[PDB]
């Protein structure tokens, strides 16, 4: 079966994660350019190890049960097969990360429905077959494609109740993909989940403020050490933006107000307190789009991308570190 | 407590349309229903289902003065009155799905500011029913993803019944009367009784064995069917079938309602839903498609239950 601690079983195969998320949000004309294949040959200098494959499927609202997927604007089968031959043949391991967005914008943390099964309304069923049906597709493509781990969901904190759910979920995934299972949670949510024993590996989205991280090491320690589970962040960065360092995860915050340093000073503090202790697995970093802008415009990007920007050699001297390499 | 024989006014709560000339006519044209009671509904806003500052008494929004008129005026017209202040979302999600995370994230709205926010929109109203004499206040309307948190809702019942006297209910939505764990802190429970045709000798036997759980008087806060094509089959949905007429939809439902509920003893009657300020032509009527029952058959169904010999004697 699948029960496991600090490792998952051998059948699933745990190595410490240098990544970089690639291809948000998932746009099958920006993944199948040419400029696609070079953003990502950009993306190994910084001697990352993983990449997370991500992309969106679509519901409408935030109370609509029926999610979209591989239809326009939206990655092809074939686009996700291309970005992942593509890294693995850049020496990377995979992790494929499917994420349902919703079209109103509505951010996918409040998507939600009555406790309660009521006639006229959508119901949790309605919503947890659609879900199914998007990650079950992909969990089928990750084990074709030998994507070394899936993340089954991200920040899906209105769901995260629905715990005999995501436990049946898990189980039909366990039937169709063979590699490693993480759910990402979201940030202060890592002691939330309930059923963080049905997956292999625990993460988060690490959007901690600056000046945070001492304490939230010593919190999220404590929380792994609970668990007795493998962790690491399935998200971790902060936009080149005027005080982004606060609010790290606030991507709509001050936009074209660039900062260059404030992006250096969270990954230098995210690094200074996340190393190599040994009960934590590392980063994933957020992340790296499919169309790349040129070097000379870096200095004048406001996005989360680190390429071109000082962070990025914060990043590569962390990565290649002796401390962290030997993990 | 009384039998209810009711019906709302004022929806959505427009200030222009309550100042007009129309609305008087309106209001006292309601009375030919045969109604006792009426409740004063109108709204408040949020921008969003997960925003927390509630806006309320700013344009289009009724005024203060509005809001005394028609409750002076209902009470002139030999009504009771329930006031009914109601949160809408300004990006059209119903207010049922208004939410927060369980847990306090520091970037992320909370549930303490949201209900601060409520605190103060309903503790304003609930003073101006203290003020005018309003014999019922509706602290809140089908509020379900809000219903679990029980000690905001019970703090914020405690600051109402420091400044407002009166009878107090709180609306839950269809299908929830047994969902609310926090019944005892109101004195009347009550529920948005959109049943579908063919449902309503079920939902009698249901809703009788909750309220007998409870021993509390209940109510229908809202009842009412719109005068469209299949809309007996989900009373409640007000954007089904726009313009598709059926006047006589309206009229099954409330025969139908009517034949189930009347003059049980644990029963206190409907407040219906609903009728407008300005009030559309009677030459119109055959081809409105509103819940609004005025010039359509249904109405007469209203008018003999509520002056029948089961009701009257309520």
């Amino acid at each position: 079966h699948h029960s496991s601690g600090l490792v998952p079983r051998g059948s699933h195969m745990m190595d410490y994660i240098k990544g970089m998320t690639w291809g948000w949000i998932g746009n099958s004309e920006d993944w199948r350019s040419n400029e696609a294949e070079r953003s990502m040959e950009e993306m190994t200098n910084l001697a990352i190890n993983w990449t997370a494959i991500a992309f969106q499927g679509l519901q409408e609202t935030a109370h609509s049960p029926d999610i979209t997927f591989a239809e326009p604007p939206m990655v092809t089968d074939e686009n996700v097969r291309w970005a992942i031959a593509k890294a693995k043949s850049l020496g990377l391991s995979v992790i494929l990360k499917p994420i349902v967005n919703v079209r109103d914008g509505t951010w996918r943390a409040h998507i939600n429905f009555f406790d309660k099964d009521v006639p006229c309304e959508p119901t949790w069923s309605q919503w947890f077959k659609s879900y199914e049906s998007f990650m079950l597709h992909y969990a089928k493509l990750a084990e074709d494609t030998g994507c070394e781990m899936l993340c089954i969901g991200c920040e899906m904190v209105q769901t995260e109740r629905r715990e005999k759910e995501w436990r049946d979920l898990i189980q039909k995934v366990r039937q169709v993909y063979s590699g490693i299972i993480t759910y990402n949670c979201d940030k202060y949510q890592e002691d939330e989940v309930t059923w963080w024993d049905a997956v292999d590996v625990m993460s988060s989205s690490g959007y901690y403020p600056i000046g945070s991280w001492e304490h939230h090491e010593s919190r999220i320690k404590k929380i792994v050490e609970s668990w007795q589970k493998p962790f690491f962040f399935m998200e971790a960065g902060c936009p080149s933006r005027l005080e982004s360092g606060s609010v790290p995860n606030d991507w709509n915050k001050n936009r074209g107000q660039i900062d260059m340093d404030e992006q250096r000073v969270f990954y230098e503090e995210m690094f200074k307190f996340f190393h190599g202790q040994k009960w934590f697995y590392g980063f994933m970093l957020w992340d790296w789009p499919a169309k790349l802008y040129r070097l000379e415009d870096a200095s004048e990007n406001d996005d989360y991308c680190v390429y071109g920007k000082p962070a990025a050699e914060v990043i590569k001297s962390f990565f290649t570190s002796n401390k962290i390499a030997k993990r």
